[PDB]
């Protein structure tokens, strides 16, 4: 079990002003630290944040959080369930800012909600340095879904933070799971009038202004004012990053299909789905550390059965271990694993 700690800096808050926090399970014989960012969509104006507060309140507030959480998947401490990093120090950071981990705005007389995701990550790192992170050799910032996008937005800032605090020897790395989205043509189209009709490009454009959102500096300098929404899309922000990042992405991700307005498949939709897999595979061609199976699913790394899926005969825990070795090609230890077959479940190891 991981144990809850609320942030001692009470100015760093969830959406409703309650303190943010993190769950921690220490491994005092280890110099490896895993910091995982939870996912779960976002909200981008007063009306849809209000609805989220009614029926998704654990993603907006710490008031009802439990004292412990059980580590699963890559956060498990049992080698049987986690062949990769079972002996690491484990941290789970709840997502209570609804801003894809980009916000830097407090609640105030002009802001009904606080959006502090980028500042929550910075403060968790600061407070952990007093609980053993000062002696780390590797800090892996990982995340699933909106938390995977959060890795891409924040990994270089954690690296910069640790250098300025005087810890240049800690190697900062990223692991982005199910957060590599395409701003592609939708299968059916709706103008942006309300939450369900707003495509991500338009929703994130509005969100950045509502959240006071921040993006990585080199990507910001490329796209400039009014176009920072581009940095929320992996294939555009990844080439600007200096930290090593491993990318996990299902080729037919269910969240991608939902934003594309896709729910007996005839020719038009068959061609649409095959083209989506082709484009995703193309965006990963020059990503040397990546795992991309031909499955219809969403998220993987905190699932207890994450060990079961394979690409070209190699599991995800093995590919991550091969990545570790490569950061000291390897015979029989690959790091770039992308399926080439063109339909969901053409890989027999896909989740049921
Ligand atoms: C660019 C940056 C983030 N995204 C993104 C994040 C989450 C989602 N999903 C949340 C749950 O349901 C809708 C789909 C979709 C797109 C796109
Ligand atoms: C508390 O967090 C705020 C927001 O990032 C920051 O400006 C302030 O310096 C922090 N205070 C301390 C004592 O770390």
């Amino acid at each position: 079990d991981l144990r809850l700690h609320l942030l001692l800096n009470t100015s760093v808050t969830c959406n409703d002003g309650s303190p943010a926090g993190y769950y921690l399970k220490e491994s005092r014989g280890s110099r490896r630290w895993l910091l995982f960012l939870e996912g779960g969509w976002y909200c981008f104006n007063r009306e849809n944040c209000d609805s989220r507060y009614d029926t998704m309140r654990r993603l907006m507030s710490s008031r009802d959080w439990p004292r412990t959480r059980t580590g699963t998947g890559i956060l498990s401490s049992q080698p049987e369930e986690n062949p990769y990093w079972w002996n690491a120090n484990m941290v789970f950071i709840p997502y209570c800012s609804s801003d894809v981990w980009s916000g830097a705005s407090s609640k105030s007389e002009k802001n009904e909600y606080a959006f502090m995701g980028a500042l929550i990550i910075q403060e968790v790192v600061r407070e952990l340095l007093g609980r053993g992170l000062s002696g780390a050799k590797v800090l892996l910032l990982a995340g699933s879904s909106a938390g995977g996008t959060g890795v891409l937005l924040n990994v270089d800032r954690v690296a910069e933070q640790l250098e300025k605090l005087g810890y240049p020897a800690i190697q900062v790395r990223g692991l982005a799971d199910s957060g590599w989205f395409l701003d592609n043509k939708q299968y059916r189209h709706t103008d942006c009038v309300d939450t369900i009709t707003c495509a991500p490009t338009e929703a994130i454009r509005r969100g950045i202004r509502y959240w006071n959102g921040v993006v990585p500096e080199r990507c910001r300098r490329q796209f400039q004012e009014g176009e920072e929404w581009n940095c929320f899309f992996g294939y555009k922000v990844y080439p600007t990053l200096r930290s090593p990042v491993f990318v996990v992405q299902w080729l037919f991700d269910e969240a991608q299909l939902t934003v594309d307005n896709v729910h007996p498949v005839q020719e038009g939709l068959r061609l649409y789905i095959q083209n989506l897999g082709r484009e995703l595979r193309h965006t990963l061609k020059d990503v040397p550390a990546s795992f991309a199976p031909a499955c219809l699913s969403h998220e993987i790394i905190i699932r207890s059965h994450w060990t079961d899926v394979q690409v070209k005969g190699t599991s995800l825990p093995r590919a991550l271990h091969c990545w570790d070795r490569s950061l000291h090609p390897l015979k029989g230890c690959p790091v770039h694993l992308v399926d080439s077959c063109p339909w969901p479940h053409c890989n027999p190891s896909c989740p049921t």
